[PDB]
């Protein structure tokens, strides 16, 4: 997954959306870490991608398998749907917090509260409710060899 | 005439397509926003992914005034221009136009008042001289209003 990995960290500092920089903007953020890795993403705000991703990418069963595909080198999104706005998030391979959540990559508009960099598992970027509700989205080419 | 696709315009300057952003702020939400509302799909993305969608789907118009018209017609049109970082998109609404070529617009800008538009400003005001006569005006099949 250290392809994955290297994406990330090239997306935190780029702007996908003018003057905007991706640490500040969950949706920008994927989009960048998917150009990247030439994996076609589907467009728009998170809510827009989440849909996008529901239809055309397989899901995963489970937070674990999230992160045995990112350690296999698979592009991996976590994703939720909001009322009013949903969040993304690249899952990257390590240890389940909580046995259970994938450490995760994020930018968030929020500042910190919603950022990763690598270092907190979706668990700690979802608050305690949505957390158990979220969806894995895996592409179906691995990107690293 | 165009007054549906105005009062899309008005409602979408305070909206958020995007967490946190307002759209006056973001040219391409401010374009989804009064898409959603008018209910027309609307390629999706920053604003060089919103061109190459509609490159590939809209019918484009040849000339800034057959964007007045057709907007005077109530058809959601679209001015688009790619860039080599970014792109900017506007909506163009019917009116006179300026110095007889740019048709009037409204457009978010995260630039601020330089690149914002509430209908008073044609797209030959928003996007510098070099840009204003490479626009290109892509114009949705159905007409919104009416």
């Amino acid at each position: 997954d250290q392809c994955i990995v290297n994406a990330c960290k090239n997306s935190w500092d780029k702007s996908y959306l003018a003057g905007t920089p991706n640490k500040d903007n969950c949706s920008g953020f994927v989009q960048s870490v998917a150009a990247e890795l030439g994996v076609p993403m589907p467009r728009g705000n998170a809510n827009a991608m989440v849909d996008g991703l529901e239809q055309s990418w397989t899901k995963l069963a489970s937070g674990a398998e999230a992160a045995q595909k990112a350690a296999q080198g698979f592009l991996v999104i976590a994703g939720l749907k909001g009322r009013t706005y949903g969040h993304v998030a690249v899952v990257i391979s390590g240890p389940l917090y909580r046995q259970k959540y994938p450490m995760c990559w994020s930018g968030s508009i929020a500042g910190a509260v919603g950022q990763s960099q690598g270092l907190k598992s979706v668990g700690q970027v979802w608050n305690r409710t949505d957390r158990d509700r979220l969806n894995y989205y895996v592409y179906s080419l691995a990107s690293c060899s």
